[PDB]
DNA sequence: GCTATGAGTGGCCCCTGTGGAGAGAAGCCTGTCC
DNA sequence: GGGGCCACTCATAGC
RNA sequence: GGACAGGCUUCUCUCCACAGGUUUUAGAGCUAGAAAUAGCAAGUUAAAAUAAGGCUAGUCCGUUAUCAACUUGAAAAAGUGGCACCGAGUCGGUGCUU
């Protein structure tokens, strides 16, 4: 016999609960076979459990980092182009100058040429640093001076301008000197110097004791920390404000501080508002000044100007040669794209059209067609004729509200739609019914004070074209629709002019000019072919044609597409693409929402599949779920379950799908006092799923209440933590100063971290158990070892490619290949007395046990927690308060059970003693305060990584397991997604000494 | 008589600020419809 | 939020 | 239940850019003193990297999504685990079957 049963599911963002119940609300328990090598061949478990998983992450960070990488690469390319231009003349003066510039980052030992970059000699370098303390001084000198200067200084100025060209927020162009920016920066530098001198003098004169801390201590927020340390400008002002208030003569300095102008640096974050035109002007001035000496400058002047001005248009996209999934550019010729010949290579119009169209939705009724623009004339025709199709009007002498004819529709559109941007009900009644039809009293139904459809595009074309006859000609419909498409697709005036150039023959200069200024945004939901492309086989009328005039039927779009006597429904059904059934992964990915809920849905579906496999492949009667997205989950479940068609090819619904809301179950809990505390454990998800299933089955349809109470008191529930292989950044991105340690990772292959510093704290991908021999001690004696080694994310490819060489690189010898066992994150281990630990990383463990607490304690805790906030009748409130007052001794029992559970699995003796001392010290506090503090206490034993918490005013820090050596002899557990299937492997029997 | 290793403990640490252009989805409000 | 790392004391044994 | 039409709000995906921050090196520190050190001077800028790198060599790609174990598979993927009853501190016992 197949015992009828149903599945209840609770779906969140981090957890998926599953419950299986029979017809009588009983939860069966089965005896399962256990694979492995241990003596435990059979384990009994209950058919209830919940799955926990890490929250899903979006793609924002990847997008930002990819954009940053592209920007850095393109800046490097600009610098390389500048150096390629200059190389010919630079070689004539100093051939090794470029070599010196590139290797300057290395230490003196690794440098191949002389250590001083600019000149290679100490005297000239000192002279340059003395005459020109800042690059802005050199910039102003080159702008104003009329003497032939060193080529290397010109290169430095041009490179400094190019590498920091500034923003492009504005198109077009925007001490009397042509370099206001450099002059302003030099003025700020001089003010900084003078103010620093004055500050030092005043501090030394009045308060000499603080001189050393302010001007020598790099560790504080003083001037030294503001310059050589990591102190920010705001922090420096914060620290220096009280000191200036303690001294005299600081009124000017204090006013400067209030304006954030005291001792201001040159390289400041306010530069984000500098237009690129200032840098362009300085560049052009320098080029003009120095072109009279260097022939190559004036010939390549426009190239240098373009390199600064050029940027890739955003609609074009990356200049990829086919092998990038993000690329869409159309490339005319296979030449190497350069900022000088960009115009002749890239089809700007085609690329822009591809960029716009690839995000446009396909027509749902006709998948192989694209929708029309929201401001398309044909779309506006469709909307207007659809609205006026169902309009009912009541005049004098009319018993029934009549329907408008096509002639009336055309007349009304011509009179008001083509003359008014929007047509209202009152305006219609006054202008057509009162004037044209000469009816004094007319009542219109279906439209609220204004028509939602309007001919805005027609009015724009009337304002611009100013020719009504050209607009009203059907022979122009193709040209007008193409014009509207062109206006919607592009935003660049140049491309708009280029494409409309073909139709410029029908219009004057000004008409073409104002057309170039119009833009439209938005798109419709139907395609051209659907509305007016396909024709009826008999009458030849399209959907639009019927909407214009349909006789007494006056059928709307929905009626036409569901009309059995017309071929529109036939064509729509025939056009349904019988494409490959989307893979459930990609099918779920096609949904709208955060990827986390998609992960939850996929896990839920796999849980359902495994449960069906467990129950002997006999499908349940009902599936209860709780969370459009819920509707899509229900659709997916129905599609996967009901798969057989009857003789009439109808859908055989062997399994019914149920959707429920949390409020009903919450009310059921409140009425029958089945309260839950979200902090005690994770069984609440399973209990909520069980309640969902029970309530659904009861609604569709003392024993039941007793059965529910018995079920909710079960201690054995299957909690499974889904293992995940960590991915992402190689390590923390904060570069740290050099230090003699083996834990640093180099930024580049040949950059020894001991001399350059680098990255720190790699993220562990996974660990593998290794049994081998390692030479330890000064005598290099072989020692057989057995330990866990964590593999970084950066080394995953090397490890997977050839594990043997990678392990030998670490010093391990005699590696037994078949003994390597991959252990993903959160792998489960079993210890003595049932104590369980989850492998968090290579060197840290997490608590892997769940506290089983009886229901009556949970009810008492809930009642005490909201003792003064009960929402119900006064009799119920007083009953609950009295019941709380009856059982004050439960607190001692709760503390005792917590102590026992801690002594059994937590092993936090110092923290447990602190907890006991705090509990004894605060035993006279109000009951509700006691409950509030005790609720926080369960964080100590909750599943997951240990965390700190507060108990009254005493704080208990987190207890961390800093050594994974105990699991080296434990029993490894592999659990299926529902945890019903297990495979247990004993690590102790492997790798004996 | 001296060191080395591991073992635990407590505490500190973690890249950030903005602009432009579009496309799409979803949640509410009104009207008509299948 | 949770894992990585450093400064410190200590356990413990080989020598 | 679904589709279209007007409005409010939030959220998601792709591209172009900018300003920083961090790191190493250069910017002769001087005086007295064996040195520890004491005093004085100065301090704003500059170059390169900004996930290791890869081959498809592009002015491209490298952090989202996908993953219990065993057999067959490059992988997507397919396949693999008795039942009923009585009990409950992480699940225990009893009866039939292979």
């Amino acid at each position: 016999m197949d015992k009828k049963y149903s599945i209840g599911l609770d779906i969140g963002t981090n957890s998926v609960g599953w419950a299986v119940i029979t017809d009588e609300y009983k939860v069966p328990s089965k005896k399962f076979k256990v694979l492995g090598n241990t003596d435990r061949h059979s384990i009994k478990k209950n058919l209830i459990g919940a799955l926990l998983f890490d929250s899903g992450e979006t793609a924002e960070a990847t997008r930002l980092k990819r954009t940053a990488r592209r920007r850095y690469t393109r800046r490097k390319n600009r610098i390389c182009y500048l150096q390629e231009i200059f190389s010919n003349e630079m070689a004539k003066v100093d051939d090794s100058f470029f070599h010196r510039l590139e290797e300057s980052f290395l230490v003196e030992e690794d440098k191949k040429h002389e250590r001083h970059p600019i000149f290679g000699n100490i005297v000239d370098e000192v002279a340059y640093h003395e005459k020109y303390p800042t690059i802005y001084h050199l910039r102003k000198k080159l702008v104003d001076s009329t003497d032939k200067a060193d080529l290397r200084l010109i290169y430095l100025a041009l490179a400094h301008m190019i590498k920091f060209r500034g923003h492009f927020l504005i198109e077009g162009d925007l001490e009397i000197t042509k370099a206001p920016l450099s002059a302003s920066m030099i003025k700020r530098y001089d003010e900084h110097h003078q103010d620093l001198t004055l500050l030092k003098a005043l501090v030394r004169q009045q308060l000499p004791e603080k001189y050393k801390e302010i001007f020598f201590d790099q560790s504080k927020n003083g001037y030294a920390g503001y310059i050589d340390g990591g102190a920010s400008q705001e922090e420096f002002y914060k620290f220096i404000k009280p000191i200036l208030e303690k001294m005299d003569g600081t009124e000017e300095l204090l006013v400067k501080l209030n304006r954030e102008d005291l001792l201001r640096k040159q390289r400041t974050f306010d530069n984000g508002s500098i237009p690129h035109q200032i840098h362009l002007g300085e560049l052009h001035a320098i080029l003009r000044r120095q072109e009279d000496f260097y022939p190559f400058l004036k010939d390549n002047r426009e190239k240098i100007e373009k390199i600064l001005t050029f940027r890739i248009p955003y609609y074009v996209g990356p200049l990829a040669r086919g092998n990038s999934r993000f690329a869409w550019m159309t490339r005319k010729s296979e030449e190497t794209i350069t900022p000088w010949n960009f115009e002749e290579v890239v089809d700007k119009g085609a690329s822009a059209q591809s960029f716009i169209e690839r995000m446009t939705n396909f027509d749902k009724n006709l998948p192989n067609e694209k929708v029309l623009p929201k401001h398309s004339l044909l779309y506006e025709y469709f909307t207007v004729y659809n609205e006026l199709t169902k309009v009912k009007y009541v005049t004098e002498g009319m018993r029934k509200p009549a329907f408008l004819s096509g002639e009336q529709k055309k007349a009304i559109v011509d009179l008001l739609f083509k003359t008014n941007r929007k047509v209202t009900v009152k305006q219609l009644k006054e202008d057509y019914f009162k004037k044209i039809e000469c009816f004094d009293s007319v009542e219109i139904s279906g439209v609220e004070d204004r028509f939602n459809a309007s001919l805005g595009t027609y009015h724009d074309l009337l304002k611009i074209i100013k020719d009504k006859d050209f607009l009203d000609n059907e022979e122009n419909e193709d040209i007008l629709e193409d014009i509207v498409l062109t206006l919607t697709l592009f935003e660049d005036r140049e491309m708009i002019e280029e494409r409309l150039k073909t139709y410029a023959h029908l219009f004057d200069d000004k008409v073409m000019k104002q057309l170039k200024r119009r833009r439209y945004t938005g798109w419709g939901r139907l395609s051209r072919k659907l509305i007016n492309g396909i024709r009826d086989k008999q009458s030849g009328k399209t959907i639009l044609d019927f909407l214009k005039s349909d006789g007494f039927a006056n059928r709307n779009f929905m009626q036409l597409i569901h009309d059995d006597s017309l071929t529109f429904k036939e064509d729509i059904q025939k056009a349904q693409v019988s494409g490959q059934g989307d893979s459930l992964h990609e099918h779920i990915a096609n949904l709208a929402g955060s990827p986390a809920i998609k992960k939850g849905i996929l896990q839920t579906v796999k849980v359902v599949d495994e449960l069906v496999k467990v129950m002997g492949r006999h499908k349940p009667e009902n599936i209860v779920i709780e969370m459009q997205i819920t509707k899509h989950v229900a659709q997916i479940l129905d599609s996967r379950m009901n798969t057989k068609y009857d003789e009439n090819d109808k859908l055989i619904r062997e399994v019914k799908v149920i959707t429920l809301k949390s409020k009903l179950v919450s009310d059921f809990r409140k009425d029958f006092q089945f309260y839950k505390v979200r902090e005690i454990n994770n069984y609440h998800h399973a209990h909520d799923a069980y309640l969902n299933a029970v309530v659904g089955t009861a609604l569709i349809k003392g024993r039941d209440f007793a059965t529910v109470r018995k079920v909710l008191s079960m201690p054995q529930v299957n909690i499974v933590k889904k293992t995940e292989v960590q991915t992402g950044g190689f390590s923390k991105e904060s570069i740290l100063p050099k230090r003699n340690s083996d834990k640093l990772i180099a930024r580049k292959k040949d950059w020894d971290p001991k001399k350059y510093g680098g990255f720190d704290s790699p993220t562990v991908a996974y660990s593998v158990l290794v049994v081998a021999k390692v030479e330890k001690g000064k005598s290099k004696k072989l020692k057989s070892v057995k330990e866990l080694l964590g593999i970084t994310i950066m080394e995953r490819s090397s490890f997977e490619k050839n594990p043997i060489d990678f392990l030998e690189a670490k010093g391990y010898k005699e590696v037994k290949k078949d003994l390597i066992i991959k252990l993903p994150k959160y792998s489960l281990f079993e210890l003595e007395n049932g104590r369980k630990r989850m492998l968090a990383s290579a060197g840290e463990l997490q608590k892997g046990n769940e506290l089983a607490l009886p229901s009556k304690y949970v009810n008492f805790l809930y009642l005490a927690s909201h003792y003064e906030k009960l929402k119900g009748s006064p009799e119920d409130n007083e009953q609950k308060q009295l019941f709380v007052e009856q059982h004050k001794h439960y607190l001692d029992e709760i503390i005792e059970q917590i102590s026992e559970f801690s002594k059994r699995v937590i092993l936090a003796d110092a923290n447990l003693d602190k907890v006991l001392s705090a509990y004894n010290k605060h035993r006279d506090k109000p009951i509700r305060e006691q409950a509030e503090n005790i609720i926080h206490l369960f964080t100590l034993t909750n599943l997951g990584a240990p965390a700190a918490f507060k108990y009254f005013d005493t704080t208990i820090d987190r207890k961390r397991y800093t050594s994974t050596k105990e699991v080296l002899d434990a029993t490894l557990i592999h659990q299926s997604i529902t945890g019903l299937y297990e495979t247990r492997i004993d690590l102790s029997q492997l790798g004996g000494d």
